[PDB]
This record gives structure tokens, C-alpha cells and sequence, in this order.
């Protein structure tokens, strides 16, 4: 029976994003540790459940802990986690899933002030039906009433105003995830879209990217410490992962990046620290291989839409990892002339296009000029 606020909801593989219209702009809420986005982590300990940040910390101690259900979802499929008193519990990728979103909410409505029944979940266009339906559901075990899914591409689209355009317009949206890439091409014609062609690599993402800098740093320490190898140790292989990912933002950036691992590990010989420069060109170099299995789903997608890439009016770009300079570069290699969208942040969009959406189905005509 609500006419309340529907927020937007992008349940990610790797990190989940909530927005909504304020005022009428489409606004990003910053989760209870004041980051934008919150990783799509869950883990379980006797009588409590950890969402988000906190729960990919305590992997190194907490084996139950279940990252990329997303992967999951539509299968009937369960993860096991291990109780305290030897016995194994069964979750559903619904069940899991329903965690990330019970906490989005909790923290939009401690956001917004007020309490919050409505949401647009976003999914991957090639979900089927089983697929959307176990969203749907995860969405109505966390006490939301999931008023419509829609795709994550037409999200992407709707962020840049797309089904405003004056005339019909062909779309292509690179969507680099954290541990999935997928292209998508849209037709936009009088208001509505239509998924011409998907295609793209479940694994494939920004991790991998980031795996080859932990591999770096990795054969380092071989070589300056006598082959000391430490992929057992979960504590000192979280912060190569973290370290990483640094690297990986600083050199979008700059040209080099310090890596820096003080007290890594400590051995016969005594504490190990890494310092280690890596430079964009080196980065480059050991993830070209990755950055290439990319081009193929383009040429895939414009092959099956049966379109020339001149036909192409417009580019997005979604996920995070889009904002490294060679994508840039491949991208426009692929659709000559056109220019790679990125200027509403890649790990918000599909967010604020689901927000969008929302204020739509609430028909909430408030502009920022009243």
C-alpha cells in the first residue's frame, strides 16, 4: 500500500550500490563506513551476519564467508557455512543475496530518515527468468517490494538521459566488473530500449587485473628473500590484494605507484618488508593478455546485431576498472570516432539509473527548478 521513495539498487557481483531521487537529482548513499559503494560480501558467525567491508576484512579468519553469489542466483545451487558446534547451515543465493540488500536499506533509511518498502534492482540483460525472479525475491526477503527489475545497461542509459534523445540511437555500454566483463548494444527509439545483442566473459574482471600486480609483487619477494613464498598466509595475501588494488587506482593516474608491504612477514632472518615500484607501462605490459579477451565481445555483439560499428551513436562505460587508460584506448580502437562515456562515475551509474527509474515509477515530476 506505499507511494513512498523507491530507491535504486545495483546488486553487483563484486559491490552493490544504492541511490535515490532527492530534490529531483539522483543522489548516492554513502554506506555507515562512508564509502559509496559496498562490496557484495556476506559471512556468517554464531548468531550474526557481517555485510560489506567488515566481511571482507575478516576473511582471513572467518572461512564462512561467501563472495560472488551473484554467480548463483537462478540456480538452485546452496553455500554451506560451518557452525560453531560442527553442524553445516544451507543458504540460498536468495537468502545471501537478501543480506546485501537488507543492509543497503538499512543504512538508505538511516540516510533519508525514514523508512524505506520500495525498490528498481538492477541485473545483467542476459538474466532469464529464473534469474530475475531469484532478485525479485531476495529483494522480498529483506522487506522490499521490488516494483520493477531492469537491466543494467538500460540503468547505464538512463544515468546519461539516453531515452531523451531526439532521434533513435544505438548504444554500446563496456561493462568491466570486478570479476565479469559485459557488452551490451541497446536500441533507443521513442522512450524505450531494446537489447539488441549481449556478449562477454564471466571471468573476467578488475580482480584479475589486479591478480597479476599480487603475481608481481609475488615473484619480488621470491627473488629478494630466497624464494620465500607466502600464499598460505591469508593475512599477508589480503594485504598484497589491497595493495594491489592501490596500485591499480594510483596508476589511472600517474605513471608509477610505490607498492608498499612494511613488516609482511617476519622469518628466521627477521621482518620482511616490500617496497616496489611498478610503473604504468610494466601494469600495462603483464595485463595486455586480459585487456585483449575484451575486444572480442565487441566484435561479437555488433556481429549478432547485424550492424556496422559506424552505426554506433554512443559508448558507456560501467565498472570501476573502465577508468584505466588503456580501455580507454581499446574502446576507441573498436568504434572509431566516438568518444568512451565515463563522466557519471562507472561504479555509480547503473546505481543512479536504477534511482531514475524509481522517481519514474513513484511519477515524482520534482525537478530541481521548483
Amino acid at each position: 500500500a506505499d507511494n513512498g521513495l523507491i530507491i535504486g539498487i545495483d546488486l553487483g557481483t563484486t559491490n552493490s550500490c544504492v541511490s535515490v531521487m532527492e530534490g529531483g537529482r539522483p543522489v548516492v548513499l554513502e554506506n555507515p563506513e562512508g564509502k559509496r559503494t559496498t562490496p557484495s560480501i556476506v559471512s556468517y558467525k554464531n548468531n550474526e551476519i557481517i555485510v560489506g567491508d567488515a566481511a571482507k576484512r575478516q576473511m582471513v579468519t572467518n572461512p564462512n564467508t561467501i563472495v560472488s553469489i551473484k554467480r548463483l542466483m537462478g540456480t538452485s545451487n546452496k553455500v554451506k557455512v560451518q557452525n560453531a558446534d560442527g553442524t553445516t547451515k544451507e543458504l540460498s543465493p536468495e537468502q545471501v543475496s537478501a543480506q546485501i540488500l537488507s543492509y543497503l536499506k538499512d543504512f538508505a533509511e538511516k540516510k533519508i530518515g525514514k523508512k524505506i518498502s520500495r525498490a528498481v534492482i538492477t541485473v545483467p540483460a542476459y538474466f532469464n527468468d529464473a534469474e530475475r525472479n531469484a532478485t525479485k525475491t531476495a529483494g522480498k526477503i529483506a522487506g522490499l517490494n521490488v516494483e520493477r527489475i531492469i537491466n543494467e545497461p538500460t540503468a547505464a542509459a538512463l544515468a546519461y538521459g539516453i531515452d531523451k534523445a531526439s532521434r533513435e540511437m544505438k548504444v554500446l555500454v563496456y561493462d568491466l566488473g570486478g570479476g565479469t566483463f559485459d557488452v551490451s548494444l541497446l536500441d533507443i527509439a521513442e522512450g524505450t530500449f531494446e537489447v539488441l545483442a549481449t556478449a562477454g566473459d564471466n571471468r573476467l574482471g578488475g580482480d584479475d587485473w589486479d591478480n597479476k600486480i599480487i603475481e608481481y609483487i609475488s615473484a619480488y619477494i621470491a627473488k629478494e628473500h630466497q624464494g620465500k613464498n607466502l600464499s598460505k598466509d591469508k593475512m599477508a595475501m589480503q594485504r598484497l590484494k589491497e595493495a594491489a588494488e592501490r596500485a591499480k587506482i594510483e596508476l589511472s593516474a600517474q605513471l608509477e605507484t610505490i607498492i608498499s608491504l612494511p613488516f609482511l612477514t617476519v622469518t628466521q632472518k627477521g621482518p620482511v618488508n616490500v617496497e616496489l615500484k611498478l610503473t604504468r607501462a610494466k601494469f600495462e605490459e603483464l595485463t595486455k593478455p586480459l585487456l585483449e579477451r575484451t575486444r572480442n565481445p565487441i566484435s561479437d555483439v555488433i556481429k549478432e546485431a547485424k550492424i556496422k560499428p559506424e552505426e554506433i551513436n554512443e559508448i558507456l562505460l560501467v565498472g570501476g576498472s573502465t577508468r584505466m587508460p588503456a580501455v580507454q584506448k581499446l574502446v576507441e580502437s573498436m568504434v572509431p570516432g566516438k568518444k568512451p562515456n565515463r563522466s557519471i562515475n562507472p561504479d555509480e551509474v547503473v546505481a543512479i539509473g536504477a534511482a531514475i527509474q524509481g522517481g519514474v515509477l513513484r511519477g515524482d515530476l520534482e525537478h530541481h527548478h521548483h
